[PDB]
RNA sequence: AAAUUAGAGUUUGGUGCUGGCUCAGCUUUCAUGCGCCGAGCGGUGGUUUAUACACAUGCGAGCUUAAGGCCACGAGUGCGUAAUACGCGAGUU
């Protein structure tokens, strides 16, 4: 089988930095007619750009290197851009939920540090979120529901530079 | 110049739930093994944790002009007490 690769796409391979970062790959399981167990590896890629564009892509194939590489090359066709105040924290406090896992998150003063759990830590750095205290509740047993609540609990925060051209009112002075 | 939230493994042919168990965290013992006991300056800590069990012996309240004058402060334990207790807040005959 053959992964797709455009056009477009080779000026941010030649652009941006990149990570990646697999999820986990896991091993799924069908009794067929005919023939017996047929299994599928599926893997989950994370790769983002260490400036606020974040990417995830989910794979199946036979195999666990081929699988991998179909997801790696899923999360790179499919890029998502967040918004970071400079780089290392969220605008406002962010709380989701996708299957029933509740996530909630924080922004943080930056160095803080990350006080971050195990795979989001990475996620995190991939991203660029350096300042960010987590804690996720609910069942935590899948890694890959984790994953896309995050990027939809990235997606949910507000911007404030879309107001100072039409609110008449100007944005600034963050001093605590 | 206000200093502020870590999970993972475990259940099933697999997936997700459902809550439980465990490990990684911090603190804690004259704990129990195995090993060193070089020497000094120190902090500190033991509620002999329990027995409010039975105490050998020695010492802990004597001072002072026979006689008289002053020795209810210090130390220990938590039996009893669920409220004259203890804490907090007002006023006192």
């Amino acid at each position: 089988p053959l992964p797709p690769l455009p056009r477009e796409l080779r000026e941010a391979l030649y652009g941006h930095r990149w990570d990646r970062v697999i999820v986990d790959v896991r091993r799924t399981h069908t009794p067929v007619r005919g023939r017996g167990k047929r299994e599928e590896y599926t893997a989950m890629v994370a790769t983002g750009n260490m400036r606020g564009v974040f990417g995830l892509g989910i794979g199946v194939a036979e195999s666990a290197q081929l699988a991998t590489a179909r997801a790696h090359l899923d999360s790179l066709s499919r890029l998502a851009a967040v918004p970071l105040y400079r780089g290392h924290t969220l605008y406002t406090h962010v709380d989701h939920t996708f299957h029933r896992l509740s996530i909630r998150m924080m922004p943080r003063p930056a160095g803080w540090g990350l006080r971050c759990p195990d795979l989001l830590y990475e996620l995190c750095g991939l991203v660029g979120l350096r300042d960010v205290s987590i804690r996720v509740r609910g069942q935590r047993g899948s890694r890959f529901f984790v994953a896309q609540c995050f990027q939809e609990a990235l997606q949910k925060q507000t911007t404030p530079h879309d107001g100072v051209e039409a609110t008449g009112m100007y944005i600034r002075e963050v001093f605590r």
